[PDB]
């Protein structure tokens, strides 16, 4: 009866792309980089790997470093929108996020980041998983174009959240975008209500 | 098409009850304790809180301590069963576990414990969530009798995994138990296959 919305973290709430680029440039000032306007494809590591030898591994070392996830800046409007969204009648919001393979810091920092921006009580709303298809909900707002896993027919509608890496993608027509948190996310939610 | 089984961690794969009791007794040798045979009700903290003043807080300090989750011993047969279960044709296994409120160590140690007993590749199968009702699957094997949350009608059948705290409970008849990993879990899975 309540509408359930899964909201992705990196690329939707947290600015992974901008934080990575800043830290990559600071740590490797003599390496080439990829300006955000030039990002293409979900995987940062793959494009850097295509840019020059051994750059995939250097990219990876940025997000494997302590404080990388914790120090990500929220995206504009994200904290305000999700707070408003959660307070809406008949609306349950979960933050659904995938950790990286190296688990020393990432899960911890993601919990810490949510506490910081949404408060202790919002920690109950976090779902950490590598497979989003096994989480059920009416909506998934997520910047990754290809969301697959163990469940061939997920219950959610995936709404693509715009990011530098996906902004040029033509979606297969039924599919829909949320262009930024300034875009009309209430209209999207309302279209799913009974 | 593949059968999906969610397997809980504490009380099913990891011996939370025995590890807690050992560490509680070692740290508080002059406090009264609850023998496992005498455990009743899911919440360890509540029963200890009923046993004497300020014992809830002392109990909590055990599982909030570093290395508590990491150093839990697997339950008998658990690692062998889950490994066999995951290798079965048309069967996907996820470990579905709730972290405690204090997130400094618990998420990290749970990932570490899974790596230790199941290997790096099994980390992809972990779902960390306070709400299991929003994870979809055919079966949930879990020692907690009362599993509720945002989804009023979860897709899984909850099979109650026997533990000291629940062994005496009469379930509402449709509900079913897995008595230990030596019990016939394949028969339970097979009853759910198309
Ligand atoms: O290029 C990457 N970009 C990225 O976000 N990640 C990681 C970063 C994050 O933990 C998880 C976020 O995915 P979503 O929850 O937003 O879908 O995947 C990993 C790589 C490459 C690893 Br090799
Ligand atoms: O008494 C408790 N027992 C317990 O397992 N936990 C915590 C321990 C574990 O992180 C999570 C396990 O639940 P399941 O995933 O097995 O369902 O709840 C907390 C308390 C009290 C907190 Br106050
Ligand atoms: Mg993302
Ligand atoms: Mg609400
Ligand atoms: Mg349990
Ligand atoms: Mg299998």
């Amino acid at each position: 009866r309540a509408l359930r919305v899964l909201v992705n973290m990196d690329g939707v709430l947290a600015d992974f792309e901008g934080g990575f680029l800043r830290k990559f440039r600071a740590r490797f000032p003599d390496q080439p980089f990829i300006a955000l306007e030039d990002r293409r494809g979900f995987w940062v590591s793959e494009q850097y790997g295509r840019l020059r030898p051994g750059l995939s591994e250097k990219a990876i070392s940025i997000w494997e470093s302590k404080n990388f996830f914790f120090e990500l800046e929220p995206l504009p409007g994200a904290v305000e929108a999700v707070k408003e969204m959660a307070s809406l009648q008949n609306t349950d919001v979960f933050i659904c996020t995938s950790p990286i393979k190296m688990f020393k810091y990432c899960p911890y920092e993601k919990y810490a980041w949510v506490e910081k921006y949404f408060g202790p009580d919002f920690l109950e709303q976090i779902v950490l998983t590598r497979d989003k298809t096994v989480v059920s909900a009416d909506l998934l707002i997520d910047d990754r174009p290809d969301i697959t896993g163990a469940e061939p027919t997920p219950s959610w509608e995936h709404v693509l959240f715009t990011a530098c890496h996906n902004q040029h993608l033509q979606l297969q027509p039924p599919r829909r975008r949320l262009h930024s948190w300034a875009d009309d996310w209430k209209a999207i939610l309302d279209s799913k209500r009974p």
